């Protein structure tokens, strides 16, 4: 599934993701729009270390789901990353809500330094209703 900005927006704060762990609903919309731009079947493989990266939230095989493909493998948020591919993004959320609670925070996703981190993301939730 493709979301549209504000549906998506709408849909995370439900999920209680505004200000989960300090993180503001806007910088969870830039998160997203960079990674899969907002598209829930989003995958991309990594050839230098054999890891894949799943969903919305480009989730790694490596650390926080399992593939059964993905060398010295961990599974910290315990979860098949198929479930990471879905429509509804209840897994994924709960995956990314489990990322965010190592020290590193938000700043895992390098996606998020370079293109959310110290900038005006407001207009990612403007106009949204939340």
């Amino acid at each position: 599934k493709v979301f549209e900005r504000c549906e998506l927006a709408r849909t995370l704060k439900r999920l209680g993701m505004d200000g989960y762990r300090g993180i503001s609903l806007a910088n969870w919309m830039c998160l997203a729009k960079w990674e899969s731009g907002y598209n829930t079947r989003a995958t991309n493989y990594n050839a230098g270390d054999r890891s894949t990266d799943y969903g919305i939230f480009q989730i790694n095989s490596r650390y926080w789901c399992n593939d059964g493909k993905t060398p010295g493998a961990a599974n910290a948020a315990h979860l098949s990353c198929s479930a990471l591919l879905q429509d509804n993004i209840a897994d994924a959320v709960a995956a990314a809500k489990r990322v965010v609670r190592d020290p590193q925070g938000i700043r895992a996703w390098v996606a998020w330094r370079n293109r959310c981190q110290n900038r005006d993301v407001r207009q990612y939730v403007q106009g949204c209703g939340v």
